[PDB]
This record gives C-alpha cells, structure tokens and sequence, in this order.
C-alpha cells in the first residue's frame, strides 16, 4: 500500500538510471496516482517542464493501428485487403531465406497481415535477420528525411523472410500500413490522425513535428543504443549519455511521417488515447470505434509456440497479439504483475503504456532512454497493480 | 517350349489381339521371333511385310534420346530452366486439389521434363486436378494444331505441383520436344531423322506414313476414347476399331509431338533398342557417348511404397531413369526381368525392353487402346523364362 511508483522512478533516478520519468495511473477515467522524478537533461538539470515532450517510438504503432481500425469500420479497405490493391508496388514480393533461398510469395500481403506483423517484413536493426542488412543499407529507418511515399518504393523491392501470414516477426509493417492507408484515402497520415483521432480527443501536443512552443518542452533522450551500424551482438552498457539520433527523427520536417515510430507526445495526450481505449468513445461520448470493432481489435489474434512472443529474443511472457499491440492472455505465464486482457505497447526510447479493462485502469509511462537495460515500464506497471487492489 | 508364341496365339485366339509381332535379340542378333493373328479381322489380312504401327509413348525413349544427344553437344544441360528457351514458361502457377493456386517457386529445368518432375498433367489423367482444363484445352485430341502453338496453350495452364518436387507421367515430353526446337532453331523430325533414324537405317519411322505406307498400315481397336472424360472403370476389351479423331493423323507434314505420334515397325524399333546397349550404331559410330549414356541410365526417381504409378497402375520395382523405366528391385518386381532393365511402351499397348545383363533386347508391336491383358510384360517375361 506504499507508493511504490514513485520509489520504483525516484531509485532509477538516484541511480542514475534515467534522467526524467514522469507517470500518471488513471481508474475510470481519472488520474488516482501521478508523479515525476528526475530533470529534463542531466548536462543543466533542468526541471521537467508542464507538458514535456517525449519521442514515443513504437507507440506510434497502436495509434496508426486504431486509425486503421477506423477506416475499416468506415469502408475504406477490410482486413482482408490485399494491399497490392492499393500499391502495385507490393505486387509480386519475393522470399528469402537464411540459406540464400529466394523464391516467389505464395500469398498476398493483406491489412491484417500488416496489423499483426505476419507480412512477412523485418526491421532495420533486427539481429541475424536474413534481410536486415539490406534494409540497413537501404536506411530505411535511419533516413527519416525520406518520404514516407518514397521510402515504400524502396522498401517494397526487397524481399521478405516468410510468406505472409505463415510466422510472426515485428516489423516496418507499421510503416506499410500508414503508407497503404495514404493511397487507400488519398490523404495523408499525419492529417487523417489529426482529424480523426488526436482533435477529437484534444491531443494537442501529438504529433510528427513539434509544436511552436516544443523546442522548450523536448525531454532529452540518453543511451548508446546505434541506429548506424550493425545490430549488437550484446547490449551496450547502460550509461546517461545523450542519445545521437542522427537525420532519423526531424523535430521540425512538416513532410516527416510514419507508421511504426516518430510521433511526438506527451503524458497528458498519451492518457487521453489509452483511455479511450476503454471504450473506444471520447470523454464527451462521441464514437472513434464502435464497441463491436473495438472488440475485433482487441482479441487475442496470433497466439505463440512454447519460446513464446520474443523480439530480437527479448520475450513478452504470457502475451499473444491483437490488432493493436500485445494483450495477457495467460496470468500464468507472466512475468510481471498484470490481469488477463491487459493491453498496450512500448517505445524504443522505454516508454510504456497499459490499459486493464479488469480495473477501468490505464496507465503510462515516459522517459527518454535508447537500449535500456532496465525494464522501467514493466517495473511500473507492476508497481500499480499492486497499488490498485 | 515356345512360351511367346503360346502368349500371342492365346491372345489372338481369345479375340482380345487382332495381330502380335515379336522379336528378341541377343547380341545384336534374332532369338525369338514371330507373329499371330492378322492385320485387321475386319478382312484378316495378314500382318504384312514391314508393318507399321502407332507407337504412341514408345516415342518418348527416341525423344529423350534426342535431348541427351543436345546436351552431349552443349545445347543446353540438365539444369537449364526452359523459361530460357520459351518466356511463355516464366511464371508457372500451381493449383491444387483444393482451389487454390499459387506461384510456382521453382523454374522447370530440362531434368524436370525429362522426369515427369515439372507439375505437368496429361488430358486423360483421371482425377488429376488440371486433367480437365486440358481436356478443354484439346491438347492430345487436336493433332492437326503446330506443335509450337499447342504449347502457347499449354503454358497458360497451372502446373498440379511445384517442379522437382513430386514426379507425374505427363505432356511433358512434348514440352521437351518443343523446347528442343526452341533451343536448336529446327524441327523435332527434323532433328531425329538426322541424328538418329539416318545412322540407325529406321527408314519406316516418322510423324507420317511413307509414300507405301497406306497398306501396311496395321488396324487400331479398343473402346478407350480420347473424346470424353477418363473412364472410372475400364471399358469392355474388345476388337473393336479405334476412332483416333483429329489427334494421330498420317500425311500431314508438320505434325510432331514429343510424347506420342511416331509411326514406327518391329525392325525399326528393334534397331533403336539394340542402340541403347552401346550408343552406338551397328557399324561402330558413336551416337552417344558411354557417359552420357550412363548418364541417362542411372536411377534418377525413386519411388515410395506405392512405387510408381500412372492412372494408379503401378510398375513394381521399376524406377525412372532419363529415358524411361528401369528395374532396382528384382524382389518387388511382378514379372520376369534382371537388375538394370529398362524401356517403356506405348498406349496401343507395344512394348520394349532392354536388357543389359543379358546383352538383349525385346519388342512386342500390336495396336489395342485400353488394354486389360498386360500383353507386353506376358510377352517380356515369357522372353525371359526362354533363356
Ligand atoms: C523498434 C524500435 C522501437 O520503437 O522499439 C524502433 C522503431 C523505429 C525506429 C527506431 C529507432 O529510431 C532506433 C533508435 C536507436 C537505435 C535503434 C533504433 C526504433
Ligand atoms: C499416355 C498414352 C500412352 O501413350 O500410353 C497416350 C499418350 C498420348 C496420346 C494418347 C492418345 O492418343 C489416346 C488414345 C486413346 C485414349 C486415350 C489417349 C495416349
């Protein structure tokens, strides 16, 4: 019954750690515990200012996955759309194996297959991937000053490492689908998000490019985890030097846009989205996603072997995947406090976030670290699940 | 006794064999020979001197003989993808059973077509998935269409697996011969009268009668119709004239095919089989050379316990070399033969073997479609019991 939140953030702080985390845990829609730790960069020991910023990464993807959940329950494609329909481009993709085996894909690439990261695609920094290298020197990720529009173009003539919808291997699907999305609609990703999601639930800090306030408000990012070069064959130590993010992640590119990583957020907006998650309806009761879409969403979609869902080997014990992101489905097998049917995601830079449709709860986690070797947003997740009863 | 003459006597005098011409050799020589029954019943002709007859798959042996021939000289090699060759076969589907249908995720190689091995079909294969758009398709039945242009239908179709990774007796012989054109820029009949009908003396053998063909003609009978669906059981063996439609005309100049079509006779196809214990000619001339030739000899598909099958027959203890069958297994096989037999037959049921530790070689020649009398393996195995 202690607030172990705020030992779990204050200690990573003290031990130098992290240098700024803030959190907020929300029950019904209201926040019941909330604090922050630490300063907005150790070089001046800045305060953490109102409203900081944070590079959420990966949480982008539950965000661009809800837009498709949208589209979808709005007519514009179905989960079973190939997504050639859209993009010629995806037409006849290839397979390549680890024994330099290419040969024809024997299935279409659908919009599910890109929700569920079973297209068949790999990431840039994937360890002993069969294709990563060639991603990498594509720089897929690391040009973030490429069109999104341009960086598909390239993306799409390499192969995949299975054929869709046969394995499961998280992925630059995201970004696919945030592309597919714009030739479906004829609009771009940053505006449909904008209208669609992020007004309505007045995430007015959210977004690709930071605010006209921002520049103030942008939380340092520490941690010696590369974009360039090859994936590492053990982790980098685990030290508070200020991050290099090189062209990959513009602050103020108003064309820069993508479906896996590169939203800016805040703890506040981030909130609003994951509450919304409860219910699929804003605060005031206008619908984004109807109960029934929410649901198909929501269910347990890919379910994994005995190693489990791992990436880059790194496991989510007692997870599977839905639409969104990951989702408890054994109690049992977890390897941190939780409840069955517990949602959310995670960033690179170790910001986390949980919905628990069990307790009407939500809660979030920012900092700014790359290539931690301390898993901070389970160590706060746990600690409100065992505050909250 | 005379156990090949009892076996084609039996036959002609139970009606089920209107005539039977046999020869055995032995080092290059006569053994056994004979004949029974008559040219036709209609007017019981006798089997004339030099007569002909329709050797449907004995054509596949000369064929894959022409092919081993090119590779010997560098036209192309086993493992070349016949896409090459022919665009019209880059990008191959493959269907299944079930619906679905796929790329295929491997390229047909000249191996895969000279093994059954490629995914093709063949009109009258009864439940095969594909057998029917072929059928549509009139492959086998329009004989009057260039070979060259039945194959542009042909490519169009799926393929019933992915190539080299199950083996089926198929069209594709005809896709060989026609690959072999694409690949030499001549004529498949062409290319066999030069290369291997000249330097054999097969004067009788060609895609169409010779000028004195006509009477020596021998009469076709049997009720399994190249019309239709494939029968789900045999129809009545009876000594009925055959109607060949369209598909195996006699005078016309530009039909060729690789899997069937060849007029051919006793002496002509004896000539060929005794080539195959050497590669070389009679007098001496090497047609192919005795590594090439071992080459398309060995082993090469090998079967699993039904063993090999076609229309579910099966060939026990026979597996499948460049050219045909060949005996692995004496102690699975289910009629006389030694290790390292080898040959094929035809659908008019003529026979050949080949013998190699014997030094000998067999044909039985009759014209009956739809046989129920193994009339060939009789034949061979009463053959086998003389020496
Ligand atoms: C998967 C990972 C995440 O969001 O978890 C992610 C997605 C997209 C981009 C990046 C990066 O920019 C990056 C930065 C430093 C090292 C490696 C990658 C990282
Ligand atoms: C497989 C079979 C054979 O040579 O064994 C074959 C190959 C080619 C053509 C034909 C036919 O014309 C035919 C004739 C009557 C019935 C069915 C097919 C038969």
């Amino acid at each position: 019954m202690p607030d172990l939140l705020t030992n779990v953030a204050e200690n990573y702080v003290n031990q130098d750690l992290f240098a700024g985390i803030e959190w907020r845990i929300d029950q019904d829609g209201k926040p019941i515990f909330q604090g922050c730790a630490g300063v907005k960069d150790i070089e001046t020991r800045t305060f953490i200012p109102k409203n900081a910023i944070y590079r959420i990464y990966s949480m982008t993807k539950p965000i661009v996955s809800f837009l498709a959940m949208m589209l979808i329950e709005r007519g514009v494609f179905r989960l079973s759309s190939p997504i050639q329909n859209f993009d010629p481009r995806f037409k006849s993709m290839k397979v390549i194996d680890q024994h330099a085996h290419i040969e024809p894909a024997t299935a279409l690439i659908t919009i599910e297959h890109l929700l569920t990261h079973q297209a068949g695609f790999s990431y840039d920094f994937s360890l002993g991937c069969p294709i990563s290298a060639h991603y990498r020197d594509a720089q897929l990720i690391e040009d973030g000053g490429r069109d999104l529009t341009d960086m598909m173009g390239v993306l799409a003539e390499l192969p995949l490492v299975f054929h869709p919808g046969t394995q499961w291997k998280y992925s630059i699907s995201t970004d696919v689908l945030a592309h597919i999305i714009e030739c479906a609609t004829g609009e771009r990703v940053d505006d449909l998000l904008q209208r669609l999601i992020f007004d309505p639930l007045d995430m007015q800090d959210t977004g690709f490019s930071l605010p006209l306030d921002g520049a103030s408000r942008l939380m340092e990012v520490y941690g010696m985890r590369s974009l360039a070069g090859l994936p590492a064959l053990k982790p980098a130590p685990h030290v508070l030097v200020p991050a290099d993010l090189g062209s990959s992640h513009p602050t103020d590119d108003p064309d820069f846009r993508r479906g896996g990583h590169g939203l800016y957020s805040t703890l506040d907006d981030y909130m609003a989205f994951a509450n919304m998650l409860l219910s699929g309806q804003t605060p005031e009761g206008e619908t984004l996603l109807s109960p029934a879409v929410l649901k198909l969403a929501l269910a347990p979609r890919v379910h994994f072997g005995a190693r489990g869902m791992r990436i880059n080997d790194e496991p989510f014990a007692g997870y599977s995947w839905n639409l969104l992101g990951r989702v408890m489905t054994d109690v049992g097998a977890a390897a941190y406090a939780t409840h069955l049917g517990e949602f959310g995601w995670s960033g690179a830079a170790a910001t986390y976030f949980w919905v628990d449709p069990t307790k009407n709860m939500t809660g979030c986690v920012m900092t700014q670290f790359l290539g931690s070797q301390h898993p901070i947003g389970s160590d706060m997740q746990a600690a409100a699940m065992s505050m909250l009863g």
